[PDB]
């Protein structure tokens, strides 16, 4: 009866995704070749009498290259040898590649390595702005500081400057991996994203690849990207039957972007079953909060919120009949769940994600209360409740669903709000309301937590957006730390929550909503991901 119309931009992908037959002879040659390249890789990894600074780049190239997934073991064994040698004797390139591998690892290699680059000041040494390669791996290791590590404090601003500097005389592809880096750097990126252009944009290009590492790379991707294709068949077809394209036109229609997500979370084979389970409620949640932002009546918005908390097919009928749409979708695909792990046993595992549901929709509730209302509230209170509406506790929780290893002292531990996590649903908050406004307001919105912030610290609008992604950097401490050993639970539990961080500094990169305007930022990374090809 009211009502908004945020006249949304619809797909841009219409049906090319819908249909993908696997071309099997070409997947089993793929698969034929990748095995003898493997074991030559694995070789190469074994290899003994190497230099420290030969093993850390051959370690950095399998990683960049994507294919690292394929030697955790070797990987580990070799960077625990480093860590516990205590070696530094080395320059700034190998120290600070040293630096970053290891602390991506989780051992919490000391960043006293960083003195002797320094002066009395702890201020980079001027006279090391002309080592580009050191200035590079710095730069990079930069971004994986601790709160420990304020003698990091310099490393960002230092090397920028420097690589700005240099940048435009360097020889390719250098350039371009430098330049590529001041706009993105490793650590904060989406892994199949940085993979794609690594293998594609400078590893192709180097004057002295290693052939074998890059036939590797080229390969394992195009197979890789031939099972993601499948998925998102699959999973076009699911959202296709459910046509919420014309019976809730008011949506955002951004299934694919959905499944770039869920993508971001995981690419590795083994968490195919996790990602297409995580993509349906990524798309399923974003239809609500396009219920409860625009088309949502606070009469409206109540009954739902209510259905949701008894969770029951008897409440339907309390229920508008657009929003009875939703509700069946919702209960029906948590009964696929139970049936889909049924299998495993790990059927009653499902009702940690629905808890977690029910913990978003409530707040969905009082966010809209708070817009109908005009309720500015203190930045506090406006984040007590906007902690969950970033929808992350649940997407954390949803990505376990599907990882076979997951145990209930997994999300025993998740649900005790751990501090990587929480971590990660500031950046996402932070980010987005940063990014997201105006869009929002352009609703005619008034309930921002930007908003917030202005009236409550009396601050300019440029000025709390800077406090915002303050709080963004300090957010990143905490995961950095968070992933530090000895860990609460296994690392595979953990870089699911890394990579939904990663997933909003990539989505919202110049501070732009991708999600909502996939336009400029996502469609190139999922033409790249999911349409075409490395060619070989
Ligand atoms: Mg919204
Ligand atoms: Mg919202
Ligand atoms: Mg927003």
């Amino acid at each position: 009866i009211v009502r908004p119309v945020a006249d949304f931009s619809p797909s841009l992908w219409g049906d090319q995704f819908l249909s993908f037959s696997i071309k099997n002879q070409v997947a089993e040659k793929y698969a034929k070749e990748i095995e003898a390249l493997k074991e030559q890789t694995r070789n190469m990894l074994l290899a003994t009498g190497m230099k420290l600074a030969d093993t850390l780049n051959l370690i950095d190239t399998i990683e960049r290259l994507g294919i690292s997934y394929h030697f955790e073991k070797e990987i580990d064994d070799i960077l625990d040898q480093i860590y516990n040698q205590n070696s530094n004797c080395n320059d700034l390139c190998t120290s600070a590649l040293q630096f970053r591998l290891l602390r991506q690892h989780g051992f919490n290699i000391s960043p006293e390595i960083f003195s002797k680059f320094q002066d009395e000041n702890g201020k980079f040494k001027e006279s090391l702005a002309s080592d580009v390669l050191g200035l590079l791996n710095l730069y990079e290791a930069s971004h994986v500081r601790t709160h420990a590590d304020d003698i990091l404090e310099d490393a960002l601003a230092f090397s920028t400057i420097h690589l700005e500097s240099a940048a435009p005389h360097l020889k390719s592809p250098l350039r371009e991996q430098v330049t590529h880096a001041l706009e993105q750097c490793l650590h904060k990126g989406v892994p199949r994203v940085e993979t794609r252009f690594f293998i594609s944009s400078i590893y192709d290009k180097e004057q002295s690849k290693n052939n074998v590492l890059l036939r590797f790379a080229k390969l394992d991707f195009n197979l890789l990207q031939m099972l993601h294709k499948q998925e998102l068949a699959q999973v076009s077809r699911w959202w296709k039957d459910l046509d919420f394209v014309t019976t809730l036109p008011y949506a955002r229609d951004r299934v694919v972007e959905c499944y770039f997500w869920a993508l971001g979370v995981y690419f590795e084979p083994q968490y195919s079953q996790a990602r297409v389970m995580l993509v349906k409620t990524i798309s399923m949640i974003s239809i609500v909060d396009d219920t409860f932002d625009a088309y949502g009546t606070v009469k409206e918005l109540e009954a739902y919120t209510d259905a949701i908390q008894r969770w029951d097919i008897n409440e339907i009928d309390r229920l508008p009949d657009y929003m009875k749409i939703s509700y069946k979708a919702i209960l029906d695909l948590y009964k696929d769940y139970e049936k889909e792990l049924s299998s495993a046993g790990r059927s009653h595992i499902v009702c940690h994600a629905i808890e977690r549901m029910k913990e978003v929709v409530r707040n969905y509730n009082v966010e809209s209360t708070w817009f109908i209302e005009g309720y500015t509230p203190p930045v506090s209170e406006y984040l007590s409740n906007a902690l969950a509406t970033t929808t992350y506790y649940y997407l954390a929780t949803t990505s376990y669903l599907g990882m076979k290893s997951a145990t209930e002292q997994d999300f025993e531990w998740l649900s005790k709000n751990p501090k990587i996590l929480e971590a990660s649903v500031i950046i996402c908050r932070v980010i987005d309301d940063t990014a997201t406004y105006e869009v929002e307001k352009s609703r005619g919105q008034i309930a921002t937590g930007i908003e917030c912030c202005m009236r409550d610290y009396g601050i300019s609008t440029k000025e709390a957006m800077a406090k915002f992604q303050n709080m963004a950097e300090t957010a990143w401490k905490d995961i950095n730390e968070g992933l530090l050993r000895p860990t609460p639970v296994s690392t595979e539990f953990l870089t699911p929550i890394l990579n939904l961080a990663r997933i909003v500094e990539v989505t919202y990169i110049h501070n732009l909503d991708g999600y909502t305007h996939p336009e400029k930022v996502l469609k190139p990374h999922i033409i790249n991901l999911l349409v075409d090809s490395i060619k070989i």
